[PDB]
């Protein structure tokens, strides 16, 4: 566990249960009944709940757990992941963190992933024994303190521009590099922490594209048989 | 349109409406009513319809349109895609092909993607004018004939092993390389066509991982500013 590994954090992620402010908003009471589930237990999904986000703070960019799903499928199925060179974390917009054991097999299917997140939020850890997924209250800085990396990079379209190849080379110079990607569809980080801002392209990309650029460029430096 | 572009085909994809053999299987009649939609119009989804696949031919690996969703999000949001160096196609297990205009913005959300596929299957082309998506009856060989590539690679765990970096270099030697990835969760291709079998790793990976390895390795050779 002192070999070189990438520590990847999907941060300020739009992954949360229905906000308390809107639990009795019409579109929420009817979704909830239709699914025969208590509205507070349900994961906010902007696709279904769009008419209830209008007056919510930051409503336009909330309830996007699809971003997390696709980022996690990309990361957990990576060659980098199978070679024991990745640790991945989710930090949510409400300052909770989800820890993920490397061997975790996320549902490929979005609605099963949703099901699984509802369980994780309810019980704090899934499954009961393994705690392959484990959630707790935590800020981004508190998480970074635990990881105790030797460098922190923050992926930002407006940071120092790098060729992805070259960013992979750069990450391979550290022992315990941490890379942070926003889990939100647009705008800026909410959680300002210390680190180097890196752009991989001079237009905005989606989080999972960035996850891929970083993971694949790092594989080719760090996996010795490559 | 005679610059170097990758032509990527997700093939024998498990993307189809409910099979005629099971349209009046219980789990299908009740799903269908619950959604107030005619069962033949609905996309087969093994997550919901698992009890109806038991006796279907190949039932175990059918109704996996999530694989296509995640492969297409990876491909269409790629840097390679934004640089006009990618054309992507879906070939389904029933010998239909979906053509995709580069500028297409797939729903990030799985259930909207499903919605969109139901429309595409019904009308043959979406939206009415743009035909950003367009479907028609076609075998894999018929599709390859149209593309008229100068080389065809078939991604196979048991093919000639290559370092992804090196496979990118290889693809960059051709004008119009075609790469084929299976859109099925396990097993072999159904559609045997002529081409070079390439493994990128000596264990089985998921289609979207392979899509990423290929697309990212090609970007770094073919985009000159990289
Ligand atoms: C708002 S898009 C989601 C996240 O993707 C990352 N991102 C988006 N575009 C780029 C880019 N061009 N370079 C680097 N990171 C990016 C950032 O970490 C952002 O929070
Ligand atoms: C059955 S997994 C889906 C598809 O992924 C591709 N694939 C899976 N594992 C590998 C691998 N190790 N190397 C190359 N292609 C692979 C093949 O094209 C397959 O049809
Ligand atoms: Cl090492
Ligand atoms: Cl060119």
């Amino acid at each position: 566990e002192e070999k070189k590994r990438l520590h990847l954090i999907i941060a300020d992620a739009e992954l949360e249960t229905v906000p308390p402010e809107i639990l009795d908003h019409p579109a929420i009471v009817n979704y909830a009944k239709r699914r025969k589930k208590r509205p507070e237990k349900i994961i906010l999904d902007s696709t279904y709940h769009h008419a209830a986000l209008r007056q919510l703070e930051d409503g336009e960019r909330r309830g996007r757990p699809d971003i997390v799903h696709i980022c996690l499928l990309n990361a957990l199925d990576s060659i980098l992941n199978k070679e024991d060179r990745l640790r991945v974390y989710v930090h949510t917009r409400n300052d909770y963190v989800i820890y993920i054991k490397p061997e975790t097999r996320l549902p490929r299917n979005y609605n099963r992933f949703i099901g699984l997140m509802e369980n994780l939020f309810e019980k704090g850890a899934v499954p009961e024994d393994l705690e392959l997924l484990r959630m707790e209250k935590k800020t981004l800085n508190e998480l970074i303190e635990e990881i105790n990396p030797d460098v922190v990079f923050i992926m930002h379209e407006e940071g120092e521009l790098m060729i992805p190849k070259n960013f992979g080379k750069l990450l391979d110079k550290f022992k315990k590099p941490t890379v942070i990607v926003g889990g939100f569809p647009h705008g800026d980080f909410k959680s300002k922490v210390d680190g180097v801002k890196i752009s991989l392209y001079r237009e905005p990309l989606m989080a999972w594209t960035i996850v891929n650029e970083v993971i694949v460029s790092y594989e080719w430096e760090v996996i010795k048989k490559f």
